[PDB]
């Protein structure tokens, strides 16, 4: 249970610290389900931008450390575990991812990891980032895993909203 009790300690540093955080990718889909579903390869976290010293804090006090600095984000290490970070930047009422659709970042805790109830960003944000990777590798050579939690993650949202969702994609990046 090394990530859920990584997870757990992460979070507990930032409410002390008065920091929301968002459990993002295939670790927000199992905290929206409140089932874990699979094995993760790590685990991917929404921060807000302007509080990122604070998110290297908690990392650094759990004795890890910042290992890869990325275009949109930076990863982290603790003990074997993996921390995929990206920021959401304030827009008025809301944390929001850059592009993604709005509420991305929702205030209330919306998922649930061994009883604890977390915030998570939004089934479209979720899906979204699908659609980005849809862009770098054609679906039909996606690993398993990740089609399994794309279909997943579709039918808790509903193919209605996905088929809008994908739509709306298609017109923000049509050249
Ligand atoms: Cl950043
Ligand atoms: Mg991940
Ligand atoms: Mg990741
Ligand atoms: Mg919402």
């Amino acid at each position: 249970t090394t990530q859920v009790t990584l997870i757990h300690k992460i979070l507990a540093a930032a409410d002390e610290r008065n920091l929301p955080l968002w459990i993002g990718g295939g670790w927000a889909i199992d905290a929206r389900l409140g089932r874990v579903t699979r094995k993760h390869d790590d685990i991917d976290l929404t921060f807000p931008g302007e509080r990122r010293g604070e998110l290297e804090a908690i990392v650094e006090m759990l004795g890890g450390r910042v290992m890869e600095e990325l275009d949109y984000g930076f990863l982290a290490e603790i003990g074997d575990e993996l921390l995929d970070c990206e920021p959401a930047w304030w827009a008025d009422e809301a944390y929001e991812i850059a592009e993604a659709p709005q509420g991305s970042c929702p205030e209330a805790a919306e998922g649930v990891i061994a009883g604890r109830p977390v915030r998570c960003n939004s089934w479209e944000a979720i899906i979204w980032d699908y659609f980005y990777y849809a862009d770098e590798v054609p679906p039909v050579d996606w690993p398993t895993k990740h089609i399994e939690s794309y279909r997943l993650a579709c039918t808790s949202l509903g193919a209605e909203k996905v088929e809008v969702l994908r739509a709306a994609f298609r017109s923000r990046y049509a050249a």
